[PDB]
């Protein structure tokens, strides 16, 4: 028993990172198969970065411009190409570590590991959800920039995320892996504000899962509803609406807690309108929405990779 | 900006996972170089639980009685020592990714990564701590025994803790590498029960520290304490003790940020009086005392935003 918050196992994507450097540029990159994969503002000097024109300070670009570093060995540059966000840097090694793996975009909700590297070098995992407002709440600092976001599925690694932005409230945002922003973010140094964020209500309630097969039950009572009348208490209360889909989505922690979603939902209801009431669930004082309800049956049931 | 609880990348460790089986038992084992380590209750039986004789247990096992499997890759066992509550095994063929790697013995408050596994494949990585009563805060199901915890400061990799126990509080208890118990646990089905817990001080202080440095100085105020009126005070909130130790170790923290050491401990006495009146404090609701001063210096930035 016992629920913590649980990152994947990281080393599958650990041979992967590496450093990129152009000019007094430094950031991290993704190496898989020949090319290394790292946000376009990496050709950027300070000025460019307020309105840069990349496509044509990528023109101006050649494949010397770039230098790889895997651990101790440079990899050779020998091809260049943008897409929308990312550079793609073609180089003379296919890594020899290149897991299994796919490009994915994922949707608001849906979690994912992070593995922060510096330098090339990766120094912690953590897990991360997609906000609402498509921020994630990350932990970066300067040089973190080509930092990914992934999940693994018996032996497939799908990357979703690359690192590129920090927010003025602290909040972090980023590409999948194919340049395309999550976000109305674009990378330039110019204040963008990240919009007001919702509470994922799919995901508190897997978490609420979570606690009833942890033993913690004092929340549960006897009333249901409706997706109607829980909807019109979320709006209320600035929790995204809950779709049938979320429903069917819960089906399977509600066959191992043999609790109905709309059971549940009127029990997340009451703590909505009364608090918790100087208790707490699961070691938390706050109603916890970065778990997925495939977080909570992975965790509980011990999948492996 | 930002702060996670955050775990250290696994790879070096996952490499070293292998699974090991003895009569219809199997968990997890650790194998570094020739030897693979696991606990030893792996040669126990249905009946053995309560009160094993494990030396009997053991002189009645012979090599080919273990199974170790890596991977897809059958390891033959050449021979096998018992170490207080853990098993080594010797096999015949050297683990080509073991890191470089040290054992170390943890204290109270210290943190760590759990490589948490099942069937010797890992299934996720999380911080934990050692709590004031030598319990961790885990999560863990059977079949995860033998899996490890271990911090890599510095690309080292510090073995510090080897899962064997859940007790009946659903927290947990285990061994260091040499399989000697943390707490007062013993390796037995036996009715125990961990100490009062209590919250690791030392810690707090250094997650308001973050907080500080990260923009945010809501919880301070004007006043000051000495360290034994903090106690007194802090006690009352089943706080452990603040030594001079713990306030020398605060001290980078403190110079950081500009705010005494005695000082943050009188804005924690006001924050256990008051609670946070709907405010949180990094994101969280209640007073975060799993992250220790070197793991805020760790991972925040070393300039405050003032
Ligand atoms: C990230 O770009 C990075 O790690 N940079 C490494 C070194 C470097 C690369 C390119 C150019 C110069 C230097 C960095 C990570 C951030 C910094 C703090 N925490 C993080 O997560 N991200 C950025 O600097 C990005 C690049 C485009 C602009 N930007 C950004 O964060 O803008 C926010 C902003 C800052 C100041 C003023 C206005 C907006
Ligand atoms: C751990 O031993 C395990 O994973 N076992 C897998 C299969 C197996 C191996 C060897 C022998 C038998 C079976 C197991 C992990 C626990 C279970 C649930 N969550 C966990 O972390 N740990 C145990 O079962 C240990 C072994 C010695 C006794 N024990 C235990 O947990 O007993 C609990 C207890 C009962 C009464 C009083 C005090 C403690
Ligand atoms: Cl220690
Ligand atoms: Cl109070
Ligand atoms: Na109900």
């Amino acid at each position: 028993s016992g629920f913590r918050k649980m990152a994947f196992p990281s080393g599958k994507v650990e041979g992967c990172m590496v450093q990129v450097t152009c000019g007094t540029t430094t950031l991290n990159g993704l190496w898989l198969d020949d090319v290394v994969y790292c946000p376009r503002h990496v050709i950027c000097t300070s000025e460019d970065m307020l309105n840069p024109n990349y496509e044509d300070l990528l023109i101006r670009k050649s494949n010397h411009n770039f230098l790889v570093q895997a651990g101790n060995v440079q990899l050779r540059v020998i091809g260049h190409s943008m897409q929308n966000c990312v550079l793609k840097l073609k180089v003379d090694t296919a890594n020899p570590k290149t897991p299994k793996y796919k490009f994915v975009r994922i949707q608001p909700g849906q979690t994912f590991s992070v593995l922060a590297c510096y330098n090339g070098s990766p120094s912690g995992v953590y897990q991360c959800a997609m906000r609402p407002n498509f921020t994630i709440k990350g932990s970066f600092l300067n040089g973190s920039c080509g930092s990914v976001g992934f999940n693994i599925d018996y032996d497939c690694v799908s990357f979703c995320y690359m690192h590129h932005m920090e927010l003025p409230t602290g909040v972090h945002a980023g590409t999948d892996l194919e340049g395309n922003f999550y976000g109305p973010f674009v990378d330039r140094q110019t204040a963008q504000a990240a919009g007001t964020d919702t509470t994922i209500t799919v995901n508190v309630l897997a978490w609420l899962y979570a606690a009833v097969i942890n033993g913690d039950r004092w929340f549960l009572n006897r009333f249901t509803t409706t997706l109607n009348d829980f909807n019109l208490v979320a709006m209320k209360y600035n929790y995204e609406p809950l779709t049938q889909d979320h429903v069917d989505i819960l089906g399977p922690l509600s066959a191992q807690t043999g609790i109905a979603v709309l059971d549940m939902c009127a029990s997340l209801k009451e703590l909505l309108q009364n608090g918790m009431n100087g208790r707490t669930i699961l070691g938390s004082a706050l109603l916890e929405d970065e778990f997925t309800p495939f977080d909570v049956v992975r965790q509980c049931s011990g999948v492996t990779f």
